[PDB]
RNA sequence: AAAACUUUCAACAACGGGGUUCUCGCAUCGAUGAAGAACGCAGCGAAAUGCGAUACGUAAUGUGAAUUGCAGAAUUCCGUGAAUCAUCGAAUUGCGCCCCUUGGUAUUCCAGGGGGCAUGCCUGUUUGAGCGUCAUUU
């Protein structure tokens, strides 16, 4: 009963999203990660059922907007799925997952909770593809952000680059901004949806390219220790290079090309320490081995993209360090009130 | 030889959609070209210079055969006259007159150089003329 009421708590009584509750919703969801992996067992029945009902939920819009009847909103059926409680689900899902998939909590030991990573992945992809609009890609990159720490942590390989690229053909990653009211930055990560001021402005241009290339940065930099890179950036550096000569947006060139030499550098880094090994590719032992001395971080995207999260990390801190006084100075006037 | 076709979404791509008038307040004019406008101006010009629809300018005064990248006027030239000429006080490039000084065969003709002179009116100096009037034997 735990579990369910928690869960249930996801789906219904979920706190309405802001930057104030975003601390509170994130202890919510690490904690309830942490019931689930207790009972091996029990969690796989409870999380199977509870996301068997969001993929209810997500064939219903599919089938309804595709087809013709008149049932129930067709055209705008997206408000069921695209919604923060159904992204709070997901989100959840990935935490769990993560949780019990661990590589320590493994122990050398298979977890059920591993077999519903492939239910898990199946129902996050079907909902970032159901909408390829400039309107919804906020959501895309929460979902994107929850399968990267899903492969992060149990070492899963989930393609997303084609996702990524898909959308690099849109109206705002391609085409030059229209308009440029000078509105505040948007909130990626406290945010789901555009709210149809920011569609086809400089400033939302520029964040969502700001968030696309990190992602990117974080995807690759997944793999920039292994010795396979080298021929998962061979594919992504000739599309990119395609889009970068084609693509009209200077700014967004620029950072496309960072991105592709710092991958060429990390290919040619795997490379030089590549020679010198002796094992071939199905000695899985001696695979795994490859750098275990070298840290992450020391890698050319990896010393790029960890800087960049500060860059980053430091932003959001900035933010709450910001917003908390607010409220500090709101208090004050009550006081005189 | 597993695709096509209908329908609904979704993208992506076409297609698609200064004047004029009224009111209000403020009070500050110059013959030396204000504020404002704009073809960019020259026969053909980009910059430089010059100018203002009278526009590389108009008038007046002087000089005296040019301007010049091209074209084209010419200057009746022995001068009323070009010049992206000068001066400059306000294509008219209008209309003129005469004196002084040197030379080239020089009494004719020619070439230089210099200097004045528009007209009207007032005052005064100088010089003449009038059959206008008049004195004129101490």
């Amino acid at each position: 009963t735990t579990l369910k009421t928690t869960y249930s708590t996801f789906i219904k009584s979920c706190r309405k999203t802001n930057m104030r509750s975003m601390p509170l919703i994130n202890f919510q969801k690490n904690s309830a990660a942490e019931l689930f992996g207790i009972d091996e067992v029990l969690g796989y029945q409870v999380g199977f059922e509870y996301i068997r009902q969001l993929a209810i939920h997500l064939r219903n819009t599919m089938n309804a907007t595709t087809k013709k009847s008149s049932k129930i909103n067709s055209a705008e059926a997206y408000k069921i799925v695209y919604n923060w409680q159904f992204c709070h689900s997901l989100d959840f899902w990935s935490r769990v997952l993560s949780f019990a998939c661990q590589p320590e909590k493994e122990n050398g030991s298979e977890s059920p909770l591993r077999q519903l990573i492939y239910p898990l992945v199946q129902v996050t992809l079907g909902v970032i593809r159901l909408i390829p609009t400039p309107q919804f890609f906020p959501l895309r990159f929460y979902l994107i952000k929850s399968l990267i720490r899903l492969s992060q942590n149990s070492g899963v390989f989930i393609p997303i680059y084609p996702l990524l690229s898909e959308i690099l053909t849109s109206t705002a990653f391609t085409k030059a901004p229209k308009k440029s009211p000078n509105l505040a930055a948007f909130d990626f990560e406290h945010n789901i949806k555009c709210t149809q001021a920011y569609l086809n402005t400089k400033i939302y241009q520029e964040g969502l390219s700001e968030q696309f290339v990190d992602l990117l940065g974080d995807y690759f930099a997944l793999y920039c220790k292994n010795i396979a890179f080298p021929e998962l950036v061979t594919p992504v550096i000739i599309s990119l290079r395609r889009y970068i000569k084609t693509s009209t947006n200077v700014k967004l060139n620029k950072r496309l090309s960072t991105v592709v030499e710092k991958l060429n550098q990390n290919s040619t880094f795997i490379q030089e320490k590549r020679s010198d090994v002796e094992f071939g590719p199905t000695n899985k032992s001696e695979v795994s081995r490859f750098l275990n001395d070298v840290a992450w971080n020391k890698t050319p995207l990896g010393s790029y993209v960890a800087v960049q999260r500060e860059v980053k990390e430091e932003k959001a801190r900035l933010m709450r360090e910001s917003m908390e006084e607010q409220d500090k100075e709101r208090e004050t006037e009550e006081a005189k009130l």
